[PDB]
């Protein structure tokens, strides 16, 4: 007979991770309804950045509306008793939020690499037209490729007569899903991360090298180290640290002392957006996706008795990895502020 191993749900499955998912449904309810209210409403001129973080708000809020239904499921010892369609409502909507925003991150992690590595030479392709035009593909191929989880997903009977509502699907077509699931975290996930890295350190590169400005408190005068001082004897690329403190301002004569540094508002972004970006890849989406798959694996080919111990410990860090997927939507917020151009800056 084709020998199943024996599964074991913990407390955390039927009342820890309910309580987790309250806490994110409220922050992330108000995190992200004031971010919406802050974009639709107070930042138009929308730049490429704000168009693309609308996008993740608005995906994050709409994700943090399903989740009452899944509080409900645990806190019910998982059983489903809102039917079939709106199972497979509430996994496509989380998959979409998922992949759309690791995408909408990606749009955004190369819209800042174009105004950081290439300034003066970018502006045209960073325009919002183009990035409105980038936002409607990536819905495009997020809904496209994630449709497949609405055939794929559903409900189905256990023997002790409660109802489960798949994540992934039911053992009859696991095979192809797992083959499914292989392509998406390919090409939605992995290719990204490396696109994103990428990106990254370049963004990072071109911050360290960036020699800073400053300007003359008294007169407003910039000193550009690219520019130097080249009249008075500084050469073009000379750091204003390395300038000898005999020098003057040109315009008006006061010494370096009564000079400042020029704050950069796209230097603090950039290293904002790595920080908060990699974090949330390090505890959100790597973790589940290495999980998502080992899980399906030990469900395949990892079913005999020598591995069941093994396997329901799998199992159980899949259900908290999974748990930890959710925390993007109430962490993004955070993201729109301090990585997110500034209100007004005028
Ligand atoms: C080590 N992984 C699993 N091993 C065994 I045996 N059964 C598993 C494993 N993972 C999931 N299952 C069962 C059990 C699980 O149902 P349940 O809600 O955990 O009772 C299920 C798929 O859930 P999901 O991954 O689509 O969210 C029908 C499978
Ligand atoms: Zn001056």
């Amino acid at each position: 007979s084709s020998f199943k191993c024996a599964l074991t749900k913990t407390g955390f499955q039927f009342y820890y991770l309910p309580a987790v998912y309250i806490l994110v449904f409220i922050i992330g309810f108000l995190g992200n309804s004031v971010a919406i209210w802050m974009f639709v409403f107070h930042m138009k001129p929308w730049s490429g950045i704000s168009v693309y973080m609308f996008n993740l708000a608005l995906a994050d809020f709409l994700y943090v509306l399903t989740l009452p239904a899944l509080i409900f499921y645990y806190f019910n010892k998982t059983d489903w008793i809102f039917g079939d369609a709106m199972c497979k409502l509430q996994r496509f909507i989380f998959h979409v939020n998922l992949y759309g925003s690791i995408l909408f991150l990606t749009c955004i992690s190369a819209h800042r690499y174009s105004g950081v590595v290439y300034p003066l030479k970018s502006l045209g392709r960073l325009k919002k037209k183009n990035a409105i035009c980038i936002s409607v593909l990536v819905w495009l191929i997020v809904v496209v490729a994630i449709s497949p989880i609405l055939f794929y997903s559903g409900t189905g009977v256990r023997k002790n007569k409660t109802i489960t509502c798949y994540d992934t699907t039911s053992d009859e077509y696991l095979r192809s899903y797992f083959i499914y699931s292989m392509c998406t975290t390919v090409a939605m996930f992995c290719v990204p991360l490396v696109l994103i890295l990428g990106c990254y350190g370049l963004i990072v590169r071109a911050l360290i090298y960036k020699m800073k400005k400053y300007t003359c408190t008294v007169c407003g005068y910039i000193y550009n180290p690219e520019d130097g001082d080249p009249d008075n004897g500084v050469n073009p690329g000379t750091d204003f640290k390395d300038i000898p403190d005999d020098w003057v301002c040109p315009l008006c004569g006061v010494g370096k002392d009564q000079f400042e540094e020029v704050e950069e508002p796209l230097r603090r972004k950039s290293i904002y957006l790595v920080i908060i970006v990699l974090t949330v890849f390090a505890v959100s989406y790597i973790p589940f996706h290495v999980m998502k798959t080992m899980n399906l694996r030990a469900r395949l080919d990892f079913q005999t008795p020598a591995m069941c111990a093994f396997n329901d410990r799998v199992y159980a860090t899949y259900q908290v990895t999974r748990g930890l997927a959710s925390l993007n939507s109430c962490v993004n917020p955070i993201l729109y502020f301090l990585a997110g151009d500034t209100f007004r800056r005028r």
